[PDB]
C-alpha cells in the first residue's frame, strides 16, 4: 500500500529519551520510516523551545492534503541547519524514536509510504 493508517503516540519533549533518528538527512528519513513501520515512532508537537531540545537532522510529518477515517494524510520532510528535504504542508510535529515513554495523546495519520 502507498499509504498506511497509523496512530502515533504524542510525547512531551522532556520525556523523550532518544531525541533523534541519526546523523544525516538520509539516515533520519530511513530510520523514521523503519520506526513508523515497526510501531516504534513517537510524535512531538512543535512549540517555542521544543526543537532546540531535539537533535538534528529533524524529521517532520507535514499535512500532504486537505482526512480518511479520521487519519490526516502526511508525508516526511527532514531539516538540517535550516534546509528542508521535501516540500509539504503544515507541520503536525517532529518524529522521534518511541522507547516506552507514556504519551499524552495519539495522532491518527495516513502516512505516504
Amino acid at each position: 500500500k502507498t499509504h498506511v493508517q497509523l496512530s502515533l503516540p504524542v510525547l512531551q519533549v522532556r520525556d523523550v529519551l532518544v531525541r533523534g533518528f541519526g546523523d544525516s538527512v538520509e539516515e533520519v528519513l530511513s530510520e523514521a520510516r523503519q520506526h513508523l513501520k515497526d510501531g516504534t515512532c513517537g510524535l512531538v508537537e512543535v512549540e517555542k523551545g521544543v526543537l532546540p531540545q531535539l537533535e538534528q537532522p529533524y524529521v517532520f510529518i507535514k499535512r500532504s492534503d486537505a482526512a480518511p477515517h479520521g487519519h490526516v494524510m502526511v508525508e516526511l520532510v527532514a531539516e538540517l541547519e535550516g534546509i528542508q528535504y521535501g516540500r509539504s504542508g503544515e507541520t503536525l510535529g517532529v518524529l522521534v524514536p518511541h522507547v516506552g515513554e507514556i504519551p499524552v495523546a495519539y495522532r491518527k495519520v495516513l502516512l505516504r509510504k
